[PDB]
């Protein structure tokens, strides 16, 4: 696999050992061949597991989630997928890695898709080798793949709201359950219902993931309510997965706004990754997978693929060339390569709006391509009346950096900046000039 001009897809089923057994063997051989290597982790939780499995080996951890001594002579770097794309974007020298190992190479976040594109172009150009590790490579149509122990699969009506009757099977279970909901707001409602019935619930989402995941190991729990974030290597000591089979999809309507369409069916890869949380211990057969709907290829027309093209168009590769998206997923977006390329100053603003401002890729591009500087928040208030953001059924209000009380009405409307209470809180701080 380590030979140049080769992209290997390590499509071993969930729980085969692609991090504890396979990853250390690859690292040993790369170190032996003097190959400059990058290991890409989907999350900081997965990067911490990798440190444990690669202990002793000379690896430079470019993550604060690891507290180890660095010798200074390490030719293998380890960082998250977003950290990799971020460094490609910033005016920082990134080594020309000979070997590129991406773990959970199915991750659909804009920065993961952009890293797959950039790396796969280098491999296609004959400049490097790559190993994409995932049980569900792009294109998979199997929602029920092989597992370490048998799984009982049940098509059942899964609740998406609080319930009084009709779902005795949910609460009459003794084991621990991982329940995949389509959104934070939907998880809050089910969690309240379970808590009221006497259950201990932990809630996981992209923002609370590193902090809350530790509670799954430090305290007794009956249920873990999670969004699609737990599809990227989250390991649980559970015996049941309840899968609504639904998700929200960010969609660009008319090219002027982003809405959160759905809930709608998850792809076959998401259903297999969600089911993949259980059936992992061959000494405990009979884990349950209760699923509440079917699968469809809903990644077509999803904003993340357009956003990945916005990132790649602003990453230098070779003079006037631009990295293509990884071939099995290049059709999920109708885009022109280079159409999102920004000039040096607008590109710096774009990067700062995503990195410091914490705005979604699409929103940062709208603002940066309009000639607006990072600290100028006038656009958060000069939009049309239908762009008014609502909180508690009343227009959301902030005090501007000028000390004036205004209604939040952004020039560009992205549903993700007000999807939950936490998102709107951070966006109110942004519009106020707080970061
Ligand atoms: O994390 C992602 O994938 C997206 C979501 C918004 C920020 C963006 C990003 C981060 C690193 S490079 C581009």
């Amino acid at each position: 696999m380590l030979k140049k001009k080769q992209l290997t897809v390590l499509d071993l089923h969930p729980g085969a050992g692609k991090t504890r057994r396979v990853l250390p063997e690859i690292v040993r051989e790369a170190i032996k061949k003097r190959l400059r290597t990058v290991i890409l982790a989907p999350t900081r939780v997965v990067a911490a597991e990798m440190e444990e499995a690669l202990r002793g080996l000379p690896v430079r951890y470019m993550t604060t989630a690891v507290n180890v001594t660095h010798s200074g002579t390490e030719i293998v770097d380890l960082m998250c997928h977003a950290t990799f794309t971020s460094r490609l974007l910033q005016p920082i020298r990134v080594p020309n890695y000979n070997l590129n190992i991406m773990d959970e190479a199915h991750f659909t976040d804009p920065s993961s898709i952009a890293a797959r594109g950039y790396i796969s172009t280098r491999v296609e150009m004959g400049e490097a080798a790559a190993i994409f590790m995932t049980a569900t490579p792009p294109g998979t149509r199997d929602a029920f793949p092989d597992s370490n122990s048998p799984i009982m699969d049940t098509e059942v009506e899964v609740p998406e709201r609080a319930w009084s009757s009709g779902f005795d099977w949910v609460t009459d279970h003794s084991g621990k359950t991982v329940w995949f909901v389509p959104s934070v707001r939907n998880g809050n409602e089910i969690a309240a219902c379970l808590t009221k019935a006497g259950k201990r619930v932990i809630q996981l989402s992209r923002k609370t993931f590193e902090t809350e995941f530790q509670k799954t190991k430090n305290q007794e729990w009956d249920f873990v309510i999670t969004t699609d974030i737990s599809e990227m290597g989250a390991n649980f000591k559970a015996d049941r997965v309840i899968d609504s089979r639904r998700c929200l999809k960010p969609v660009i309507l008319d090219g002027e706004r982003v809405i959160l369409a759905g809930p709608m069916p998850v792809t076959h890869a998401s259903a297999a990754q969600r089911r993949g949380r259980i059936g992992r211990n061959p000494n405990k057969p009979g884990d349950e997978y209760m699923y509440g709907g079917g699968c469809a290829e809903t990644d077509e027309g999803h904003a993340h693929w357009l956003e990945a093209r916005m990132l790649l168009d602003n990453i230098y590769l070779q003079d006037g060339l631009i990295a293509s998206l990884y071939r099995p997923e290049a059709d999920k977006v109708a885009a022109i390569e280079g159409e999102f390329k920004l000039r040096t100053e607008q590109r710096k603003t774009f990067v700062e709006l995503m990195k410091r401002g914490d705005l979604p890729v699409w929103l940062a591009y709208q603002v940066a391509s309009a000639g607006i500087t990072y600290t100028d928040r006038r656009w958060c208030f000069d939009g049309t009346t239908n762009n008014t953001i609502m909180e508690d059924s009343v227009p959301a209000e902030v005090w501007t950096k000028y000390g004036e009380k205004r209604v939040l009405k952004p020039r560009w409307m992205d549903a993700r900046v007000c999807s939950d209470h936490a998102a709107l809180k951070s966006f109110k701080e942004f519009a106020a000039g707080k970061r």
